[PDB]
């Protein structure tokens, strides 16, 4: 034996040290976040442009929730792990919950049923 | 299975112990294979359904060449490493060169411009 590295779990896809999961049906932002935590994951975070482009391409025609939320249109975007969004990429709209749509990041109320993405480290 | 290295190279995407690259611009099958070869890779192979489902999604709304070829419509499909295709999935048509389109595998002659995906092992 030599030393090897864990592959993403079955049905998860890797970019770098991250593993990502794309849901098979649409629910609200709260349900999506609960789902991700039940998978020892979080609603999806991206930390660079390579991850962000992957997430946008792979979610495709399905508008997809990710793990950014703000208390109001006046408060900073935060990840679900309660760290600040670094604001490298613009989020459109005036909503408190972020989602990917075509090649844009947008925002809306949480109640809308959308596909979602989970991410975890591995 | 387990991976030989911690991650895919930058800009490649991982499913289990394989790493994939989407061309992002279209050319003929022959140019596509030469490109993959120059990256120490090949036109995309899949060795299971998970990998195939990933490729059918990773290509987005574009078709994509893959690494299956045959001498004629009356010869068995082979991978670009010339190992036999295990025939788990049907391939439509009578062309010599395989590509993904929507959720099926089709075939055609080579000098048609299409996107491509490369694959290699991690
Ligand atoms: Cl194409």
């Amino acid at each position: 034996m030599n030393k090897t590295y864990a592959a993403c779990s079955k049905n998860w896809t890797g970019v770098g040290n991250k593993c990502f999961y794309f849901s098979g049906y649409p629910r609200n932002w709260t349900f999506a976040q609960a789902f991700c935590m039940a998978q020892e994951a979080q609603l999806a975070r991206f930390d660079n442009e390579e991850e962000l482009i992957f997430l946008k391409r792979f979610k495709g025609d399905f508008d997809s929730w990710i793990g950014l939320h703000r208390e109001s249109s006046e408060h900073p975007w935060k990840w679900t792990n309660n760290t600040e969004y670094n604001n490298m990429n613009p989020i459109l709209g005036v909503g408190r919950y972020a989602y990917l749509s075509s090649d844009r990041i947008s925002s809306s109320r949480s109640y809308i049923n959308r596909m979602w993405i989970c991410s975890k480290l591995n």
